[PDB]
């Protein structure tokens, strides 16, 4: 019976791993301002975290297995969506044996026209991506800001709105051709 505590709900991460954020042209410089300071309480001198872009992303991939704990549109005042490409570039930014931390939006009402994902394919996006045992872990009401911005920046005009946090974990099978030697 090891003394102090065992667990955390707030996010889990120890001195020495490296965090990361991604952020998309929408999200306010405030609450990234403070997103960091919080953060960096965390991994203190040891750990550090290093804020990249989602469009840059794509076209400046990191090498594998650089971070442990990349935070992917966790960010106050953001709404952007995220497809196979990105959900697949952010499992291979992370290590075999961590954590992933991803919160989209979910849809849920009758329209003639469709576009963003349900709640069982923002889940089962992960698991195809590239993760195991992603599950659902809580969901959150919308904000007075996220509410319009759909419809600021976006502009979709969607009322009925729901915003669900999934985990997503990396597997140990990936054996191709070609040992890494140098």
């Amino acid at each position: 019976g090891s003394s102090g505590s065992s667990g955390m709900a707030d996010f889990g991460i120890s001195a020495g791993q490296f965090v990361a954020v991604v952020w998309d042209k929408s999200s306010p410089v405030e609450a990234l301002k403070g997103l960091v300071d919080k953060l960096q309480a965390l991994t203190g001198n040891e750990g550090r975290v290093s804020v990249e872009n989602i469009k840059q992303l794509l076209q400046s991939a990191h090498k594998e297995s650089s971070f442990d704990i990349i935070l992917s549109g966790l960010v106050p005042g953001s709404t952007t969506l995220h497809s196979a490409e990105i959900l697949a570039e952010i499992a291979r930014i992370l290590r075999p044996g961590g954590c992933l931390f991803l919160k989209e939006p979910v849809e849920t009402a009758v329209d003639n026209n469709s576009k963003v994902k349900t709640a069982s394919k923002l889940c089962s996006a992960l698991t195809l991506s590239g993760l195991v045992e992603v599950k659902e872990l809580q969901r959150e009401p919308l904000t007075p800001e996220e509410v319009q911005s759909v419809r600021e920046h976006l502009g979709h005009e969607s009322d009925n709105l729901l915003f669900v946090q999934i985990t997503g974990k990396k597997p140990n099978f990936e054996v191709g051709s070609g040992p890494s030697s140098g």
